[PDB]
């Protein structure tokens, strides 16, 4: 009752080739956009390009390799091992790029004053090169001896007419499942993804605190102004002014500096009048602070808030990319856990394996769409490339 295998194979192969074309076209566009637009040439987007390069190689190499290993063709076992393991290199490189992007965004939100001195393009290129070497080491670890080539399935090889030293080339026949679950999934995929989640939680928590701090200093500026107006002695004016002077410097950490120079100076003017017991003169001097607040301080408040909201928006776009990676790759890893941990369970059917593989490959298509829909500089650059 077995339908011809070439029928179901043709559907799987046709879908894979369609995904490969789309993965190449979209991510080549990403690389072409960063190359052309200097506004897109930053450390964050160098890891984006490294991530796009991995997705280009999914369509050029990993998908042709996946098509090849689905046939079970006769091959030298270590040759079969290489084409089976190469996708692990690309997946690992993607994980390193995703983790670097999250860390890069955390440095920008937590220590922006020393970000440009710490995170440079030259150091980013060196990190990218190191992560690619580690991705080959991790993904090709089975070629170092942790494989099933020492125990070939000779009955399957003889039935397919394979020569001596050859095996029917199938992923689960050469790559050990304990490597795939413990080493690749748990250690090399799950742990970095959980680290990324922790980094993004710290990014959004840091942004929420900084936006709260901005609003607290703005309220303290306006509350103590009311305290001075309804004060009854010079000591009460002095108490409210001392809190404003420290909060003004706390919020200060050309037109920006001039606005705060006026503010602290006007606070000092009113403070000197308060220390001399001149309540009415100190209150009138403190009323001049409202002119500085409307013309300078509120504009800084708004611009600083706008910058934080743009960093939140960019961190969400990056987190969506990392989340979609997890969504597309987790089914394959969960299936391997069932194969490995439940030998009394029937193996997941072949059609489900193909579907899980196609889903993982589709992740190499989605990133250019996230950039186009969420990052205006990419979207506008994409339009210029396509129109021209
Ligand atoms: C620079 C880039 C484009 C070169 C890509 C080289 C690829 C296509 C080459 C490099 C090593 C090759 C493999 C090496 C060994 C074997 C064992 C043999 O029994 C069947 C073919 C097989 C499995 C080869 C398939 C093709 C292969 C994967
Ligand atoms: C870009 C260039 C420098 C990459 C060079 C990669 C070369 C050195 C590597 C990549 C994969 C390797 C092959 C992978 C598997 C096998 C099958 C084994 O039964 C004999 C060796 C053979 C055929 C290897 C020979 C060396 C090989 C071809
Ligand atoms: C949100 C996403 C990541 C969740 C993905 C859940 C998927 C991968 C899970 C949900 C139910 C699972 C299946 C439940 C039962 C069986 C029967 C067993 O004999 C083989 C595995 C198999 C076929 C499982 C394979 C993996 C599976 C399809
Ligand atoms: C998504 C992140 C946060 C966690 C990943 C959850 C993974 C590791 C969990 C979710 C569901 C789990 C499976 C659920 C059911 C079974 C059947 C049992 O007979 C053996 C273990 C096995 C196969 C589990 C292995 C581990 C498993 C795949
Ligand atoms: C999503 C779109 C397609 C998923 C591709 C899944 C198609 C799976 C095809 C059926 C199958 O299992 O393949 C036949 C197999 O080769 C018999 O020997
Ligand atoms: C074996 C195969 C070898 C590699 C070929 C594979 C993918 C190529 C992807 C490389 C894309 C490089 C694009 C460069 C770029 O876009 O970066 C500009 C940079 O920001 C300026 O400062
Ligand atoms: C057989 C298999 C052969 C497969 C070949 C392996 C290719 C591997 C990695 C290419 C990596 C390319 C990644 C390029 C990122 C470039 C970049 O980010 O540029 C930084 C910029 O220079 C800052 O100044
Ligand atoms: C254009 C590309 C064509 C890919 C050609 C791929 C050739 C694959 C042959 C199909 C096949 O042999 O599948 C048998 C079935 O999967 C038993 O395991
Ligand atoms: C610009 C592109 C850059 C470079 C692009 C390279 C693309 C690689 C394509 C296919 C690899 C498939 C290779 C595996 C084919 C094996 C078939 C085979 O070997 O069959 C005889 C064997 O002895 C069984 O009995
Ligand atoms: C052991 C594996 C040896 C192969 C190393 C492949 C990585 C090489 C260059 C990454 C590109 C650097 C981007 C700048
Ligand atoms: C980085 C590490 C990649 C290690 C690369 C390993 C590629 C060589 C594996 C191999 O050639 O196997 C030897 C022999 O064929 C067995 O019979
Ligand atoms: C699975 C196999 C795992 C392999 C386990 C061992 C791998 C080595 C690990 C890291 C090397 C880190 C790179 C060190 C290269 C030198 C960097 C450097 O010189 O730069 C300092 C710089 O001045 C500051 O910006
Ligand atoms: C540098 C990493 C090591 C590079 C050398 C790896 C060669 C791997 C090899 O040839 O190993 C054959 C076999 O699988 C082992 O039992
Ligand atoms: C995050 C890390 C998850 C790592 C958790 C790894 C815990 C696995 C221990 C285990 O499951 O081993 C039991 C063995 O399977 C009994 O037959
Ligand atoms: C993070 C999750 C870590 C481990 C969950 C999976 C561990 C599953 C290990 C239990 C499997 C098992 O013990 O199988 C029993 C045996 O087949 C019948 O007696
Ligand atoms: N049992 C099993 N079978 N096939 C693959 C496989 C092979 C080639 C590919 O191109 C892709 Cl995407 C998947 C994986 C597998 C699972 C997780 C990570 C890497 C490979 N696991
Ligand atoms: C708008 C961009 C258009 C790009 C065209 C890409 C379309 C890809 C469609 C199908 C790929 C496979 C075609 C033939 C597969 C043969 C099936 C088989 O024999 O296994
Ligand atoms: C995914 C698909 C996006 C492809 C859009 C086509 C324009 C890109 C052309 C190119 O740069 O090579
Ligand atoms: C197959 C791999 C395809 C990767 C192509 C990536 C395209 C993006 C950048 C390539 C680098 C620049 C090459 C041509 C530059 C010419 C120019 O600047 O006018
Ligand atoms: C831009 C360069 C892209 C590379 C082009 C490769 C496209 C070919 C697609 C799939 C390769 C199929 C491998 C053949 C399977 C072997 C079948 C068998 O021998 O039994
Ligand atoms: C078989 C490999 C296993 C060990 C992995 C070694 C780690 C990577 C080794 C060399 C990477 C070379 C590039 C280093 C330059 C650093 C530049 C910089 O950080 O500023
Ligand atoms: C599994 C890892 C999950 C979460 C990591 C927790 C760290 C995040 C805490 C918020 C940061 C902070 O407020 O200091
Ligand atoms: C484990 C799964 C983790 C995250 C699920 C996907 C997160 C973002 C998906 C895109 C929609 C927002
Ligand atoms: C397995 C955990 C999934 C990892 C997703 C990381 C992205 C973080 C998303 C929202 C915060
Ligand atoms: C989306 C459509 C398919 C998605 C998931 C399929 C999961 C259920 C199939 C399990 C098959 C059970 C078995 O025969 O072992
Ligand atoms: C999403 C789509 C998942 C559906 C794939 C079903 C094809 C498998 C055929 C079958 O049930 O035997
Ligand atoms: C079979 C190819 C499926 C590719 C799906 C790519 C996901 C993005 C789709 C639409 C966004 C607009
Ligand atoms: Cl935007
Ligand atoms: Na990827």
């Amino acid at each position: 009752d077995g339908a011809p295998p070439i029928m179901g194979s043709s559907v799987y192969i046709t879908v894979e080739l369609a995904i490969a074309v789309l993965a190449i076209l979209g991510n080549v566009l990403v690389c072409w956009a960063v190359w052309l637009n200097s506004n897109l040439q930053n450390v964050t987007n160098y890891f984006v390009v490294s991530l796009a390069a991995a997705d280009i190689l999914v369509g050029v190499l990993a998908i042709p390799f996946a098509i090849t290993i689905s046939t079970g063709f006769c091959a030298a076992c270590h040759g079969c091992l290489f084409i089976a393991c190469f996708v692990l290199v690309l997946a690992q490189s993607s994980i390193f790029s995703l983790l670097a992007i999250a860390i890069d965004r955390y440095i920008a939100i937590a220590i922006p004053l020393r970000y440009n001195g710490l995170v440079t393009g030259t150091r980013a290129a060196g990190i990218i090169a190191i992560c690619w070497v580690l991705s080959f080491a991790i993904g090709l670890t089975p070629m170092l001896g942790w494989n099933n080539c020492g125990q070939p399935k000779e009955g399957k090889a003889h039935s397919q007419g394979c020569g001596e030293g050859q095996v029917a080339c199938l992923f689960e026949d050469v790559v050990p499942m304990n490597y795939m679950v413990y080493f690749n999934f748990f250690a090399c995929v799950l742990v970095p993804l959980l680290l990324m989640l922790g980094v993004y939680l710290r990014i959004f928590a840091a942004a929420r605190r900084q936006l709260a701090d901005l609003e607290d200093n703005w309220e303290t500026l306006n509350d103590n102004l009311k305290v001075i107006e309804k004060a009854d002695n010079a000591a009460q004016v002095k108490d409210a002014l001392t809190k404003m002077r420290a909060a003004a410097l706390d919020a200060q950490k050309k037109d920006f500096r001039h606005g705060f120079d006026i503010l602290v100076g006007q606070i000092d003017d009113a403070l000197k009048l308060a220390n001399e017991g001149k309540v009415k003169e100190a209150q009138a001097a403190a009323e001049q602070l409202k002119t500085t607040r409307n013309a300078y301080i509120q504009k800084y408040l708004e611009r600083a808030r706008s910058t934080l909201q743009k960093e939140v928006h960019a961190a969400k776009s990056a987190a969506i990319i990392a989340g979609l990676f997890a969504l597309c790759w987790l089914p394959l890893h969960i299936i391997n856990c069932f194969t490995f941990f439940c030998p009394d369970c029937s193996h997941a059917p072949l059609w489900l394996m193909y579907l899980a593989i196609v889903l993982a490959h589709t992740n190499s298509v989605v990133n250019p769409f996230i950039y186009a829909y969420r990052i205006r500089e990419f979207r506008q650059t994409f339009r210029k490339i396509i129109r021209s």
